[PDB]
DNA sequence: AGCCGTAGGGCCCTACGGCT
DNA sequence: AGCCGTAGGGCCCTACGGC
C-alpha cells in the first residue's frame, strides 16, 4: 500500500501517514512524488501499551510501518538505516485523528525512541472543517499541508523522559483509574515555520480531546432524555422528514444518508446499527423505531443491508419528540454550521431508565438496565408529591429492572444497592423448567434467556460442554424456537439422571445465568456523573417542569400574536368600506401600509395582515370563522396565563400528562423478581 | 458454514431453501419452521458453469457449499439416495437479478445434478412482488406467503425433452454470444404445486433479465445519451436544486435520495456512476462537480461517499433545461410513489459528446466522446440538408476527441466507424524524445490513451524491461504532478536509438491502444446499431420535439394567464360591486356562482378574484395588469407564429444550439495524424 | 489474459471499561 | 480471554461482451 517516492536520499525524503485510502487518494494526488512517500493505515492502530509483544510483531499495520522505515525496533534499531528523515503524522483533523495520533506516538515511543530523539517525527496541520482529508481537494491539501513553502509542521521534541514514561503509561496504559483521574483534573466541560512540540503536551492535549469528545458526545447518554447523540440525531432525523407512524415507512438508506449529511458526521455502520438496535424488541424495552424488513434476531444475526429495510417512528417516539417545535428545548448549530439540531429531546416519559443504556467511554463506562414504564411513572408521580421521598419508598413502585427478554432476578440485594449508590451486580437467570417427555425420561425447557445474551452462542457453549464431557446427563440439545411459540430450547436429560443438578450446573457453567453490573453513569449538566435512582428521577422531573413551562410560554406568545392579527382583521371587517377606500386611493402598498396604520391605529403586522387578506374571507362563514377563532383564542390565552400563574397547576399538569402516557403505553412487568 | 440446517434428519420431509444472501437469510431463518426447513444463503451471482471450466467450478465457495449441503456428489458420482433433502427450493429475490440467479442455479443443477431434476426434487418459490428483496419482508409475511406448506405455491421443475433442454442451456448460458443475441431478437417483446418446464423457465427468466439489462441498465438512450442510473442521479440532483450556484451537497444524501426515490440497487453502482461523471479524465464534458477525492488515472478509486460532496456542472443545466415545461414524458418509479423522467431534454448531443460504454446481455456498446463544437456544427449542417453524407459531416466532425487528449492514427477507422457504426480507432500516447545531459536521451509521455490506467501501463513497461523483452531502457519514472500533469519519463541507454524503443513500446504496451467503436444505442426503447448520421438525426428530432412541446406548454400557460387577467380587469373595473357581491354571499361557492353569472366569468376567473389580496387594489396594480396582459398578447402571437411554420421552429433550434456552442464549446484535444 | 462499468452479495482488523 | 456498542478503516467473489 506504500506509495514510495522517486528519490532515495533520506536527507530530503519524507513519508506521510494517513488514516486510509480516502485520504491516501488526495495525498497521492497532491503530493510531490519526488520526495514525498505515503503510507495509508487502516483506522485505529494497536495500542502497544496494552497488547502483548507477540500480537504487536504480528500486526499488519505495525509491520508495514517497520518495513517502510527499515530501521528495526527495540535494541535492533539503527537510525542510519532510516529511509526517511521526516515521519509526518497526518491524521484527519478530528477527535479520532487525535486518538490515532496518540496511538502512533505511543508506538514510536515504545519501539523507536531514537527516531523521536533525533527529531524525525513531525505532525501535519491540515485545516479544520473537514471530516477527513478525503473531503479536501488535492491542490488545497498540497498548498495548506504538504507544500514545504507554506506548510506548518510541528517537530516532536522529547524533553523529560521520566515524565514522558509516566504520561504514556498514564494515558495509554491499562490502569483506568489514573486516566479517569487525569480527565477529572483536566476536563474543561462546556458549562519554513517549524515549531517545536513537547511530546507530553501533545499526548495530554490530544488524548484529552478524544476522551472529552467520547464522554460528552458519543458513548454516554444524557439523564434528561436518556439518549446518546447518535440516537437523538437519528430520531430527530425521522422527525424532520415527517416519518411518523401514520405515514408509510421510509427507506433506511435515506434516513442514514440524511442523518449523516445533516447531523452525524460519522460512518454509516454506526448510525444504521444504532437504528437497528432501537427497532429490536429484544434489545429495547420500549422500541423507538418501527422497522420493515430483517432487523436481526437473538442469534447474533445482524440486520439486512440498509438498502433493503425501511423504518419509521413508533407511537412512543412521538412522545419523545412531542412539543419539540415549541421552544421547549434549546437548539444548537451542527458540525458544519449549515443546520440546527436539538441538544436534547423533550422526553415526555423517562427514557433513560425505560430502555436503559450501556456505553464504553474513556476512563469510564455506563451500564443502566431497562425498567417498567408504569412503575417508573408511578415513581415520578410519588416524587412529585414528596421531594423528601426515600429510595425504599420509590422501590415500593419501582420493584427493579424489567428486561424485554423477561427472565428472572435473584434477590433484591443487588437491586437495592444499585438504586442506593448507582453500582451493583444483579443476578439474572433464564426461565427454565423440568418436565417429562415419555418413558421415564426428562428434559429441560428454556423459554426466556437473560438480557443481552446471544441464544445461538449459548447453545454452542452447551454443545461444547457436552462434547468435552464437562457436564454429564445431557443427551440431546435442540432449539425449537419459532415465531408461533417463541424462545424454546430443549435439553434432553439421560434417564435416571437428576435434572435439577444438571440445571444448576448449566446455571454455573453457561450464560443461562448472567450477571448485570449496574453502573449508572450519565451526563448531568453535560458532565459525567454516577447517579442513583432518586437523582435520575429528579433530573427527569425537573426537565419535565422546564419543558411544559417553556411550552406554555411559547403557546402564550403565539396565541397573543395571533390575537393581535385577528384584532386587526376584525377592525378591517368592521370598516371594510373605509379599508377598501384607503387602499384604492394609495399608489403603492407602502402608502397603503402607512395610511391604514395611521387611520386605524394598527401596527405594522396588522396592516400587513390586512393587505394580505383574500377577498374570499369576506364571505359570511369566513367572518364567522375569524370571530370564533378569536374568542376560542381568548379562552386559550386565559387558560395558559392560569397555568403560568401558579406552579402547583403546572406541576399537576405534568402529573396529568405523565398519567396519560402511563395509561396509553404502560405494560405489565416481564422480568420476575424472586425473594 | 452459512448453512442453517434443520433438526430432523429424514430427507423425505426435509427441504432446503436457497436465498441470494444473508439479508434474506435473516427473514427466512426467522420465519421458517426449523424442524424440516433448512436454509443456505449464497453470495449474489454464482458461477456460470456452462462457461467456466471444472477447476474453476470445484473451487467456488458457493458451489462447494451447495454440494456439501446436498451430499449427493456431482457428475458420474451422483447418488440420489444420499440426498439430505427431497426439496431444493430456489427462492431468489422477486426481481430480474433473482431471475438471472435462478437461471444460473438451474444451469448448475442441470449440468452436475440432473437426476435431482429428473426425480422432481428441485422446486421454485414464488415470493410476492413489490419488495427489493426478501430482506425487506417481515418473517411472518415470508412464512405465510411463501414457506408455509399450507398456503405456499411451489413450482416443481420437470424435464421433458432432454435434447431441447441441452440446446436451451447451451444457447442461453453457453459462451457463443450470437445465438443468445438471436434468441433475444426473436423473442424480445420491447414495450397448489404447479409443474414448470425447465426450458420455459430458462427462456422466460433469462429473457426477462436480458431485456432488463438491455433497456434498463447497460445501454444509453440515443436522445440524451444517458443510462437509467445517470439520468436518475442527475434528476436527483435537480429535485433538490443542487445547482452550481448553490453550495455542494453530501454524496451520502445524494446516493440515499436517489436509491430511495428512483434507483433500487446497490449504493456502489450509484456512487461509482456519479464519481465517473465527476472525473475530467473520464468525461469529455463532466456532468458532476466533485468536492474531495474522486479518483485518479492510476486506478485509485474515490474516497468513501461519507467524505465527498457533489453538485451539478453548469453544462448539466443544459441537460435539464426546460424539463418542467412538458418537454419530456414522465413515468412512475419502481414503487409507484414518485415520478421520474423517462428522458432528459438534452439541449446538447450528450451521447456523442461524452460517449458511452456498457456490457449488456447478448450485445455491448462502446461510443467514444467527441468535441461539442464539432458535434453542434454537424447538427446545424444536418438541419440545413437532410441528404448530407458522412464525408460532409466529417468536414465538421473530424473524429473522436478524448478527454485525455492523445493521438489518433488515420481517418480510416474513424471513417468506417462513422459510416457503419463499428470500427477500430488507434489511439497513441503523446510521446517525444529529448536530451537529458551527457549525450543521453529520454522519452517523455504527457498524454495517454483514453480509458488507460497510467500506473498499470507503467507496470507493464517495467515488466517488459525486467523480463528482457525490450532493450535500451535504463530507468522508468512517473513525474506526474498537479503543477505538471501527466509526465512519464523513460530513460534510454546511451548510444541507443530512442525512436526504435518508442515504436517497440507502441507495439508491446498500452502506450498505443485500440478503441473498438461499436455504437449501439436505444432507439424507441430498442437496441440498435447506428452510424454517425443516424445518431445526429435522432438527436435533432428529439430537439425539434422538445422545443415544440415547450412552445405548446408556454402557449397554454400564457393563454390561461391572459384569461385570468381578463377576469381581474373586470374585477377592478367593478371593484365595488365585486366586494358587495362577496359580502352578501354566505359561502365561497355562492360567491363563485354570483360572480360568474353577473360578470360572465369562468370558474377559474371567479376563483382568481376570490383569491385576490387586497394589496392588489392599489392604483398602480391595474396598470401593471394591463401591461402584463398586452405583453402576454404579443408573446402569444410569437408562440403561435413559431408553431405555425416548421422552418422558424427549426431555426429556433439552430439559435439555441448555437448559443450552447458559443457558451460551452471548446478546442479539440486529440490530434488526428494522417 | 484481463480490463472496461453497471449489477448481485458479503467480513474482518482496531480503541475503549467492566464483568465474567 | 471474550462480550457488550459506538467509533476509525478497508477488499474480494460473481455475470455480462469484445478485443
Ligand atoms: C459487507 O461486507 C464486507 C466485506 C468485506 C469488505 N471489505 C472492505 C470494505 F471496504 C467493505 C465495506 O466497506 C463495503 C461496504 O462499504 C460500506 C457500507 N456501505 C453501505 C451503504 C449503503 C447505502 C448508503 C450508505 C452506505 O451510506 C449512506 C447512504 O446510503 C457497506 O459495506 C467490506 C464489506
Ligand atoms: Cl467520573
Ligand atoms: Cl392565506
Ligand atoms: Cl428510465
Ligand atoms: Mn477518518
Ligand atoms: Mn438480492
Amino acid at each position: 500500500k506504500l506509495a514510495d517516492c522517486s528519490s532515495k536520499s533520506p536527507e530530503e525524503c519524507e513519508i506521510f501517514l494517513v488514516e486510509g485510502d480516502s485520504a491516501g487518494g488526495s495525498t497521492k494526488s497532491g503530493r510531490d512524488s519526488r520526495t514525498q512517500a505515503i503510507l495509508p493505515l487502516r483506522g485505529k492502530i494497536l495500542n502497544v501499551e496494552k497488547a502483548r509483544l507477540d500480537r504487536i510483531l504480528n500486526n499488519n499495520e505495525i509491520r508495514q510501518m517497520i518495513t517502510a522505515f527499515g530501521t528495526g525496533i527495540g535494541g535492533d534499531f539503527d537510525l542510519a538505516k532510516a529511509r526517511y528523515h521526516k515521519i509526518v503524522i497526518m491524521t484527519d483533523a478530528d477527535v479520532d485523528g487525535a486518538h490515532i495520533r496518540t496511538l502512533l506516538l505511543t508506538f514510536f515511543y515504545r519501539f523507536m525512541r531514537p527516531l523521536i530523539e533525533a527529531g524525525y517525527v513531525y505532525i501535519a496541520q491540515p485545516p479544520t472543517g473537514y471530516k477527513g482529508l478525503g473531503e479536501m481537494n488535492a491542490d488545497q491539501l498540497w498548498e495548506t499541508t504538504m507544500n514545504p513553502e507554506h506548510r506548518a509542521l510541528l517537530q516532536v521534541k522529547l524533553e523529560d523522559a521520566i515524565e514522558a514514561d509516566q504520561t504514556f503509561e498514564m494515558l495509554m496504559g491499562d490502569v483506568v483509574e489514573n486516566r479517569r483521574q487525569f480527565i477529572e483534573d483536566n476536563a474543561v466541560y462546556a458549562n519554513s515555520r517549524i515549531n517545536e512540540r513537547n511530546i507530553t503536551s501533545e499526548m495530554r492535549e490530544s488524548f484529552l480531546d478524544y476522551a472529552m469528545s467520547v464522554i460528552v458526545a458519543r458513548a454516554l447518554p444524557d439523564v434528561r432524555d436518556g439518549l446518546k447523540p447518535v440516537h437523538r440525531r437519528i430520531l430527530y432525523g425521522l422527525n424532520e422528514q415527517g416519518m411518523t407512524p401514520d405515514k408509510s415507512y421510509k427507506k433506511s438508506a435515506r434516513i442514514v444518508g440524511d442523518v449523516m449529511g445533516k447531523y452525524h458526521p460519522h460512518g454509516d455502520s454506526s448510525i444504521y446499527e444504532a437504528m437497528v438496535r432501537m427497532a429490536q424488541d429484544f434489545s429495547y424495552r420500549y422500541p423507538l423505531v418501527d422497522g420493515q424488513g430483517n432487523f436481526g434476531s437473538m442469534d447474533g444475526d445482524g440486520a439486512a443491508a440498509m438498502r433493503f429495510t425501511e423504518a419509521r417512528m413508533t407511537k412512543i417516539t412521538l412522545e419523545l419528540l412531542r412539543d419539540i417545535n415549541k421552544d421547549t428545548i434549546d437548539f444548537i448549530d451542527n458540525y458544519d454550521g449549515n443546520e440546527r439540531e436539538p441538544s436534547v429531546l423533550p422526553a415526555r416519559f423517562p427514557n433513560l431508565l425505560a430502555n436503559g443504556a450501556s456505553g464504553i467511554a474513556v476512563g469510564m463506562a455506563t451500564n443502566i438496565p431497562p425498567h417498567n414504564l408504569t412503575e417508573l411513572i408511578n415513581g415520578v408521580l410519588s416524587l412529585s408529591k414528596n421531594p423528601d421521598i426515600s429510595i425504599a419508598e420509590l422501590m415500593e413502585d419501582i420493584e427493579g429492572p424489567d428486561f424485554p427478554t423477561a427472565g428472572l432476578i435473584l434477590g433484591k440485594s443487588g437491586i437495592r444497592r444499585a438504586y442506593e449508590t448507582g453500582r451493583g451486580s444483579i443476578q439474572m437467570r433464564s426461565r427454565a423448567v423440568i418436565e417429562e417427555r415419555g418413558g421415564g425420561r426428562q428434559r429441560i425447557v428454556v423459554t426466556e434467556i437473560p438480557f443481552q445474551v446471544n441464544k445461538a452462542r449459548m447453545i454452542e457453549k452447551i454443545a461444547e460442554l457436552v462434547r468435552d464431557k464437562k457436564i454429564d446427563g445431557i443427551t440431546d440439545l435442540r432449539d425449537e424456537t419459532s415465531l408461533r411459540t417463541g424462545v424454546r430450547v430443549v435439553i434432553d436429560v439421560r434417564k435416571d439422571a437428576n435434572a435439577s443438578v444438571i440445571l444448576n450446573n448449566l446455571y454455573k457453567q453457561t450464560p443461562l445465568q448472567t450477571s448485570f453490573g449496574v453502573n449508572m453513569i450519565a451526563l448531568v449538566n453535560g458532565r459525567p456523573k454516577l447517579i442513583n435512582l432518586k437523582e435520575a428521577l429528579v433530573h427527569y422531573l425537573e426537565h419535565q417542569k422546564t419543558v411544559v413551562r417553556r411550552r406554555t410560554q411559547y403557546n402564550l406568545r403565539k396565541a397573543k400574536d395571533r390575537a393581535h392579527i385577528l384584532e386587526g382583521l376584525r377592525i378591517a371587517l368592521d370598516h371594510i368600506d373605509e379599508i377598501i377606500s384607503t387602499i384604492r386611493e394609495s399608489d403603492t402598498d407602502k402608502v397603503a401600509m402607512e395610511s391604514l396604520q395611521q387611520r386605524f391605529k394598527l401596527s405594522e403586522k396588522q396592516a400587513q395582515a390586512i393587505l394580505d387578506m383574500r377577498l374570499r374571507r369576506l364571505t359570511g362563514l369566513e367572518r364567522d370563522k375569524i370571530e370564533a377563532e378569536y374568542n376560542e383564542l381568548l379562552n386559550y390565552i386565559s387558560e395558559l396565563e392560569t397555568i403560568l400563574a401558579d406552579e402547583e397547576v403546572l406541576l399537576q399538569l405534568v402529573r396529568d400528562e405523565l398519567t396519560e402516557i402511563r395509561d396509553r403505553f404502560g405494560d405489565d412487568r416481564r422480568t420476575e423478581i424472586q425473594l
